[PDB]
């Protein structure tokens, strides 16, 4: 009976992830695939409120989109953009490591998401390959804003008790993509803590001089000597082969609304377009937010803006 409300809107499928859990599901009104993050309230908690509040406020081409927050006596449900491509983590593992060229393709997407997160006044604080998914177009989507304002990924000053720390974590990520293993690792947490504080890591033979130089700028122990996010957007390495800076500004507006989506919702709601717009622009992350955003996603995927009434 904890699933009663949910089953009004979505048809559930197989659980894909466990231990929060994650279920694949279909949104009935649009027919769009989603992923539903299911969390127990008793067996847990403000970590969830943190995240939900973050995702309500963040909207971006490289952030896994929150469509819908449902809450029951026992459960909390988060209906999220469906990323069939799987984790960045598993993809590195299959390839062993990424080429510099492929690392750059991926890394630009990470910078874009993180630069935007910082622009909105947040720090992610838990950046790692497990927190990055590929959508059906092999585009990166950032997840899990629960620790936002993994020891392997933590900046020295964070460990010692905000946006500088993210730059450091992006550095570790950069290293992992190109190397296939951590720059700092150890069985023992305090030994790891010490390696991180010292800041010395193996520099593998296959890294280009330009890779090594970027790594060295991002992985500065002193946060004040560390490349800033602004300077990362147009770093020589980042610009290689692209010749334009990372486009970090969000498409996916809060203010501009899609006319076709407004129209189809208007006919469902049997109201006029101005009423429908005011209603959408409250962004309450109820079924309306879900349906609007899912109609928009239907449209981007080149499908007709159509509800199933
Ligand atoms: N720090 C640990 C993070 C916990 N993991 C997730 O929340 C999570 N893992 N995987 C997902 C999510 C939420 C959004 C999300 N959308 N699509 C997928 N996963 C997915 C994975 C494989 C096939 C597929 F169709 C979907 C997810």
């Amino acid at each position: 009976k904890d699933y009663d409300e949910l089953l009004k809107y979505y048809e559930l499928h197989e659980t894909i992830g466990t231990g929060a859990k994650v279920k694949l599901a279909c949104h009935i009104l649009t027919g769009e695939m989603v992923a539903i993050k299911i969390m127990d309230k008793n067996t847990l908690l403000p970590r969830i409120k943190t995240e939900i509040e973050a995702l309500k406020n963040l909207r971006h081409q490289h952030i896994c989109q929150l469509y819908h927050v449902l809450e029951t006596a026992n459960k909390i449900f988060m209906v999220l953009e469906y990323c069939p491509g799987g984790e960045l983590f598993d993809y590195i593992i299959s390839q062993d490591r990424l080429s510099e060229e492929e690392t750059r393709v991926v890394f630009r997407q990470i910078v874009s998401a993180v630069a935007y997160v910082h622009s909105q006044g947040y720090a992610h604080r838990d950046l790692k390959p497990e927190n990055l998914l590929f959508d059906e177009y092999h585009k990166l989507k950032l997840i899990d804003f629960g620790l936002c304002a993994s020891l392997a990924y933590a900046a020295p000053e964070l460990i010692q008790g905000g946006s500088e720390a993210d730059v450091w974590s992006m550095g570790i990520l950069l290293y992992v993509l190109m190397c296939g293993f951590l720059p700092f690792d150890d069985d023992n947490v305090m030994a790891l803590y010490k390696k991180i504080m010292r800041g010395k890591y193996d520099v593998p033979k296959w890294l280009s001089p330009s890779s090594i130089l970027l790594l060295q700028q991002m992985l500065q122990v002193d946060p004040k000597k560390r490349i800033s996010m602004k300077n990362l957007l147009n770093h020589p390495w980042i610009m290689q082969d692209y010749n334009y800076p990372v486009e970090w500004q969000s498409k996916n507006p809060f203010i501009h609304l899609d006319d076709d989506c407004v129209t189809e919702l208007s006919v469902h709601h049997r109201n006029n377009r101005q009423t429908m717009e005011d209603l959408i622009s409250l962004w309450q992350y109820d079924h309306l937010t879900a349906t609007y955003l899912l109609l928009l996603a239907k449209k981007a995927r080149g499908k007709p803006v159509r509800l199933r009434l």
